[PDB]
DNA sequence: ATGAATCCATA
DNA sequence: TATGGATTCAT
C-alpha cells in the first residue's frame, strides 16, 4: 500500500527518527508490503452499493496483524484504578496500579480497576490500525495512547488510517485520515499531550 | 433518577449558572423526573436498557424544547489550511481550501439535544462513544460557535454494572478527561453521573 | 449476549 | 452525501 499523508503531532515523528529510527523504517516497510488488492473481497449488501466488491476491513486488519507480529510487535496492557474524586485522580494518575488502589481506598473512596490494551507495541511505541467507526479513533487518540503514555509505557503513538480515497471504496460510515486529522487539529496546539504520528494510507 | 456526581470542566457549570440558570434547573428536573424502573429489561449478563433510558430522556428533553442540531465544516489533508479555516463558516472553508488547490471534503457533526447554546449528550453506549462526544462532537459545535458549554449525562458505575456489558461509566470517563491534563478539551463541560 | 462489522434513516 | 447510531453478524 502507499503512504499518502503523514502528520507529526508534537513532533512525534522527529522523536522516533532520532531515538527509534528503525521503527520508522519498519512502519513504512510494513505498509509498503501490504497488498490491498488481496483484501478487496467484501461484497457490499448496502442498497447504495449493492454488489460492489469493496476492501475488507477484516482482511486489511489481518494483513497488518500478520506483518506487525512478524516484526515482533506484541500485545500490551496497562492497568489503573479510577474513582469519582477528581483530586484523588490527579494524585494517583502517575502512580503504579497497586499504589493507586492503596491511596484511593486509604481515603475511604472506592477504587475501580480498569485498563487499556493494544495489539501492537514495540520499543515503547504503540501502533493502532483503524478501518471502522469514527468513535474508535477518538478513543484510540485521547484514551488508549494517552493511557500508555501517562503510565510510562510508550513515548509516541501511531495511528494508521485510510485516506478518503480508500474509505470511499469500503462500507459507508468509516473514519478517514482527513476527517481525523481535522479532529486533532481542532483541539488546538498541544492536544492531546501524547506525541503522535498520524498516517493516511491508500491502495 | 438521581444525580450522584457532577464535574464542572473549565467552570462550565458556573458559566451556565450565571448566563443560563434556567438550563441547569431544567436539566436537574428532567433527570429527577425519569423513572429508571420503567426502563428495565429481561436479559442476562455474563437490568436496565440503554435504548429505554435513551428514549426516556429523549421524550423529556424534546418536550422541553431541546432539538437536534448540525454543524457543517470542510476537512482537508493540509494542516496549515485546517488551522486557517477552523473558525470560518462552511462555504468559506470550502472556498479557501479549494483556492489553495487542495481537495475540500464535506463533513459535519450532529447531536440530538441543543438549546440556548448548550448541547446535551445523553450517553448509555459502548466504551468509545463518550470520548467521541467530548473530544469531537462537543468540540465541533463549540469551535463553530454554536454552543458555549457541553453537557454529558452518564451512568455511575453502580448503574452500568446493572446494564449490558461494555457501557462506559462516570468514574471512568471523568478519569479519561482529567488524564488529559488541566484545560483539555477546550470546550467547557458539565459531566453528570446518574443512578436509578 | 458480546464486540465487531456494516447497513441505512435523516438532515 | 456523510455522519450517528441501528441493525446484523461472527464468536
Amino acid at each position: 500500500m502507499r503512504i499518502v499523508e503523514v502528520y507529526s503531532h508534537l513532533n512525534g515523528l522527529e522523536y522516533i527518527q532520532v531515538h527509534l529510527p528503525h521503527i520508522w523504517e519498519e512502519i513504512q516497510e510494513i505498509i509498503v508490503s501490504i497488498d490491498a488488492e488481496a483484501c478487496r473481497t467484501k461484497e457490499s449488501k448496502e442498497k447504495t452499493k449493492q454488489g460492489q466488491i469493496l476492501y475488507s476491513p477484516v482482511a486489511l486488519n489481518e494483513a497488518f496483524k500478520e506483518k506487525l507480529e512478524a516484526k515482533g510487535w506484541k500485545e500490551s496492557r496497562t492497568n489503573y484504578y479510577v474513582t469519582a474524586d477528581p483530586k484523588l485522580i490527579r494524585e494517583t494518575l502517575s502512580l503504579e496500579p497497586e499504589e493507586q488502589k492503596k491511596v484511593i481506598e486509604a481515603a475511604g473512596k472506592e477504587a475501580l480497576k480498569s485498563y487499556n490494551q493494544t495489539d501492537f507495541v514495540k520499543d515503547r511505541v504503540a501502533i493502532e490500525v483503524q478501518f471502522g467507526k469514527y468513535s474508535f479513533v477518538a478513543y484510540d487518540l485521547f484514551v488508549k495512547h494517552m493511557a500508555f503514555y501517562v503510565s510510562d509505557k510508550i513515548d509516541v503513538g501511531v495511528e494508521i488510517l485510510p485516506m478518503k480515497e480508500l474509505s470511499k471504496e469500503m462500507s459507508s460510515g468509516i473514519s478517514y485520515y482527513e476527517g481525523e486529522l481535522y479532529n486533532v487539529i481542532r483541539q488546538g496546539r498541544g492536544v492531546p499531550a501524547v506525541p503522535l504520528v498520524l498516517i493516511g494510507i491508500a491502495p
